[PDB]
Order: C-alpha cells, then sequence, then structure tokens
C-alpha cells in the first residue's frame, strides 16, 4: 500500500501534518499547488469501510489541514473529495481525502513554475511542506486546545 | 438559502434521510442517478465554518446515506465531495456533501431514462426516494444502534 508505506517511511512522502492516528501528505502528482492527501494511519479500503470514530476524527483533521493549506498558499477556495471504487476514480485503496486548492486568479508569486498533474521538482515539495506546516502551527496557537494567541 | 428553505419546507425537496440535526436530499439536477446531498440543518457557509461536532456527525451520516444509496441503485462506486468557495465550484453556500453514484457499466434496468445534469421527471424523484429510504432502513436494522437482523 502506497500510504501505509509512506506512513512506515518505506516510501518517500512529504508530511505536512501528523499525529498518532492521522497524517496529511503532499500529493506526489498534484492537480494544483498544495494538493494534499489526509489519511487515517490505519488501513481502510475506502470511506465506507472505516469505523465512525475514525471518520469523525478524520473530518476534524481535514478541517485543520484545509485551513492550514488555504492560509499557506493563499487559496480562494478548496475542493475536498474522496473516491470509493475504481469507477469513481479511486486508484489508491487506502482511505484518503483530497484537499485541492483553487484560486479565482493565479497562485502567489512566492511560488515558481508548477506543472499540473505531474511530479514536481524537489524544491516544490520542500517549500510547500515548510509553509503549510508553519500555517498549521499558527492555527494550533490561535485556535488549538491550548491557544493563547 | 436553498437548503434552509428545503429544511423548512418552503421549497420542494425529496428527503431520503433526516434526523434532528441532519438531512440528505436528492439533488434536483443530478449528475448521475441517485445523486444526493447530505447537509447539517444548521446553516454554515462551507466545511471550514462548521464546528468539529457538526463535522464529526456529518461524516457519520454521510457513511450511512452512502451505504444506503450504493445498495439502492446498485452502484459500483461513489464520489464524495464538498466545495469551499466559488473558485472550487461552490454555488450553494450552505455546507453540503455530494454523494454521486458511479457504475463500471450502466445503472440498473429497474431505472428508466435519465438525463444527466438536468431536472428529471417527477417519477425519478419519487422512485429514488422510496428505494433509497428502503435501503437505509435495512441498514439501521442490521447495523444500527438497535440492530437485530
Ligand atoms: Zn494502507
Ligand atoms: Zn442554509
Amino acid at each position: 500500500c502506497t500510504f501505509c508505506s509512506i506512513i512506515n517511511r518505506e516510501l518517500e512522502g512529504y508530511f505536512v501534518y501528523e499525529d498518532e492516528k492521522f497524517a496529511a501528505i503532499l500529493d506526489k502528482y498534484p492537480v494544483s499547488l498544495g494538493h494534499t492527501l489526509v489519511i487515517p494511519k490505519k488501513h481502510f479500503e475506502n470511506y465506507l469501510e472505516a469505523d465512525e470514530d475514525t471518520l469523525a476524527e478524520l473530518a476534524k483533521v481535514v478541517k485543520l489541514v484545509s485551513l492550514g493549506i488555504k492560509d499557506a498558499v493563499k487559496a480562494d477556495g478548496l475542493r475536498l473529495l474522496t473516491n470509493i471504487g475504481r469507477s469513481a476514480g479511486q486508484v489508491i485503496f487506502h482511505l484518503h481525502v483530497h484537499i485541492i486548492p483553487t484560486w479565482e486568479g493565479d497562485y502567489p508569486d512566492i511560488f515558481k513554475s508548477f506543472k499540473p498533474r505531474k511530479e514536481q521538482e524537489k524544491e516544490y515539495y520542500e517549500l510547500l511542506q515548510k509553509i503549510i506546516r508553519e500555517s498549521i502551527e499558527n492555527l494550533k496557537r490561535k485556535i488549538g486546545d491550548y491557544k493563547w494567541g
């Protein structure tokens, strides 16, 4: 499994979020700048096979990571989706939610050339990971369980 | 708001699921047969504006309704998605999750002519509502809080 492999560090992946049961990883072949996948660490074939507690916490992680990404890449919108079955477009059979950023215009200048739907240069993953992590950390400081400003 | 209106019975909508805080309604201009929208009754502009408890329960309702729809229309797959912002395709600003059925071939014979992305004839809504409700009721009987077979 591609995701179980990334979780176990057997396959390369850039984490932007991680806790004991969940993680968010940059998509290797991003549809748009900042495209990220949020996944439960435990392996479930799809959304319908996951227990309610996992789905409930997954929804909360998706919110946090989405807020973080929107802030980091200054997105005007976000598309959230998960596919169940090959006829619905599922190709990785480990439950994951896509967070695909959108803009009414063009993405920030701070970001350089981007090749939609293809593998990017190493620099892309390193920068996106760092800025997204920075945005998420701030969200934990102003709206986290131990927020203070 | 189109969804608040449907919830308050001020605007026509076919419910396939409903409880004190959530509801699932057939999409009026379905992308595919059985296309349904799951919504929290309370009004939230999008996914990011909803509190964690609402998102957690929403995820659970989405699972139940999805299982029900897949069974009812004998789908091979399902696409689940929610849009945040007009640039991501959002047009109804009341948080809702799309459940769009897919098939590797064609949908069941029991179903007649279907016009993708357009308003269907009254018969479509009446039949889909009835079969989906029937499937959901069964799910509550075999895997519900008071299941027994
Ligand atoms: Zn896996
Ligand atoms: Zn509303």
